[PDB]
């Protein structure tokens, strides 16, 4: 019950030509496009409002304020979260699950304990756990995958343990697709006596987040993926874990009273927003969720699920492609042509107008585990269309016939 | 020889009005606003070339990595760093100060080593050395003021010692409006083998800075305060020591290889820029940049310090009033009006259209030092003029013919 056109029309940035085709952009895994309403929130913000918050002495310095912390209550909402308290705005994705290993990790792991991580993880959910279990001398482990990338939860109760202090793992991995069973993950980890720490920088953009469904203990996501200013996330935290974490960070903003020496902090949230806030970017987040949820993530939702299948139908159309991952799947497919190079395959493609990423994406394990170097990967979002997924499908083709031929004309 | 018309003609924020009087902006030092030239930059980055960065694998990719680091270069070619790789984009100063007090301080402070700080430092550069001295067991010092709220040098070479390894020091108050003698600072830091650390949130907006004849080890610095986006800004650090320093975030962008347990890092900058960058505010940093220099550092500085000289002369018209700090200042001006408090004279004069601070200003030792609770301030910028000063002086005495008339009236 969308209307994919109506969409479109809300995203200037599709409609012009790269090398003389209509753009196809098929990268929102890498970042997403904004629509009018949150660029225009910008315009607004910077053109009419624009002030320092929380002191609410003037005029524009309480209109700033109210944006910003109407943002947050926009946020709460967003993924169901109990309160504003649990709603810290960061710097993104990678910033939120910096502070948990930081404020979290580094404070309540001794040897003997154990962070379980999976190969899936991209990289902003594998290093702040790395430097985390050696600056205390605790122990890393991974929790392995099935033959078509999906986690088996007997494979998570075999990994956790009762030393098991933190669950790290993604609700969305942006390589292979995979939603991943985060709520029975949650109850395992909460058996061991162990928090969970979700990555939902690929979910939230594209599916209904429920935090309390989900039982997460901390929920970390990035604007940028969802249609929203880049520069700013979200970690949402339980407020009892999030009382009894120090700051990452220190400074004005964040403090109650500064003496010489010691200080004392704020309440949530402003304990962990040091400093003057994102405040263009947050509201414009504000924007970016009001517009997502006029137009409903289970629309969303459903409208990538019949993008995803009908992808997938046709590159089992094309010989001598591999596609990586379980059939149900998140809006994207990471893939490779046989004995084609993917950065060549992605050059190609942008020669024919087409937006894709080559490379690890972030997720050099799970290329070792793949057995691979690179891969190509077209992710999909809410203004994308199957006659896109065909132009792809008919480039990829096209790649084919013409990487064949270049040899058979080198065979001289 | 700049023209302040002209200027204003650029700014859409300044022509409005508030509460029925038209806008008058005078808390640039809580935050700037923007012209056109950046906001547009924005505009154009969201609506045209937005991408995930240092790929370079499809057009739109390639524009916003050429944004991105050419920005980069503008803020080197700004402050006259030697490399692009001694400048990392941050969240802004608070978070720039952060990372040198966690990579730099917490990894080289051992019990009797001191870090030396100042009574005027924002919060901002004095929370962050606080904790690090208290994670190492090190000693927290602080240089004297003298009794116009100036730094002697003879103070500071008393205070610095041979077991100083750091230096914190503001250059620019934002409430005494002091300009600190950083580059004498920076020889006696170095004679006693400190680094030198400079908060130049308040001097880079408003004088040209060069780090090269500053010879300051590290400089942090705000996009938000200098006409350009929130959420953005700049750690300056010797190319030497950001080698020698580990990150202070993990995560993607910012590794080389990363293995199960072990990761190596990127070369500088991205070393520190973990995770999908502040593309957009970044680029639109850039664009103030430009903005900026075509003005010329020299000319802004230049009105600033004739709206201080006129201010302060006007000031010194008003029966009870006082004035904080040196005769020699940058462009603004902390005071109290005796016996009103400094948030009803922000309540009243906004009221009147005017936009002022009231409170402690991130800076309570230095209030305690004053003797006071709180103050009000009025900051200067580019867009300021002498008929908006006059209209402050004049709503002060209002001000004050208005509480002195509660007072009789309620002499009842
Ligand atoms: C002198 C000074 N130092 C530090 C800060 C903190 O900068 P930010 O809030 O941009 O991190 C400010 C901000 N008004 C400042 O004026
Ligand atoms: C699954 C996943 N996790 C983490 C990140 C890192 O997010 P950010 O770069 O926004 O910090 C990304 C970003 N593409 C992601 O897709």
């Amino acid at each position: 019950h969308m209307n994919i056109t109506d969409i479109r029309e809300q995203f200037p940035i599709l409609h012009q030509q790269v090398n003389g085709h209509d753009l196809v952009y098929l990268d929102s895994a890498a970042t997403s496009q904004k629509p009018r309403a949150v660029i225009e929130t910008l315009d607004k913000y910077y053109n009419q409002y624009n002030s320092n918050v929380h002191r609410g002495v003037h005029t524009l310095g309480t209109r700033a304020t109210d944006g910003y912390e109407g943002a947050r209550e926009k946020v709460r909402k967003f993924i169901n979260a109990k309160s504003m308290a649990e709603i810290i705005f960061t710097k993104g994705t990678t910033t939120s699950l910096n502070m948990v290993a930081l404020s979290y990790a580094r404070a309540n792991l001794k040897p003997g304990d154990e962070v379980v991580i999976t190969y899936m993880e991209h990289h902003a959910n594998i290093i702040p756990w790395q430097q985390a279990v050696k600056a205390t001398g605790a122990t890393l482990k991974y929790i392995p995958l099935q033959e078509d990338g999906t986690i088996s939860l007997e494979d998570v109760r075999e990994t956790v343990t009762s030393n098991t202090k933190i669950v790290a793992v993604s609700h969305v991995s942006n390589v292979l697709g995979t939603v991943n069973p985060i709520k029975e993950m949650a109850k395992i980890a909460h058996d061991n006596g162990a928090v969970i720490v979700v990555d939902g920088a690929q979910s939230t953009p594209h599916m209904k987040i429920d935090v309390q469904d989900l039982d997460c203990d901390f929920f970390a996501l990035s604007s940028h993926k969802m249609c929203g200013p880049t520069g700013v996330g979200v970690l949402y935290g339980k407020k009892a874990l999030l009382e009894n974490m120090e700051p990452a960070e220190f400074g004005g903003e964040m403090i109650d009273f500064v003496g010489l020496y010691e200080s004392t902090w704020k309440e949530l949230p402003w304990k962990f927003e040091a400093g003057t806030p994102i405040i263009a970017g947050a509201i414009g987040l504000g924007a970016a969720i009001d517009f997502l949820e006029e137009i409903g993530l289970d629309e969303i939702s459903r409208h990538e699920h019949k993008l995803a299948a009908y992808a997938l139908e046709r590159f089992r159309q094309l010989d001598g492609v591999t596609v990586y991952g379980p059939e149900e799947r998140a809006g994207l497919v990471t893939f490779n042509l046989d004995d084609v190079h993917p950065h060549d395959v992605a050059t190609v493609l942008d020669a024919e107008g087409i937006a894709v990423r080559a490379g690890h994406h972030c997720a050099q394990p799970l290329m070792k585990w793949l057995d691979v170097t690179a891969t190509a990967a077209a992710s999909f979002y809410l203004y994308n269309t199957e006659e896109e997924i065909d132009k792809l499908v008919e480039a990829l083709q096209k790649t084919k016939e013409y990487f064949t031929n270049v040899f058979v004309d080198l065979e001289h």
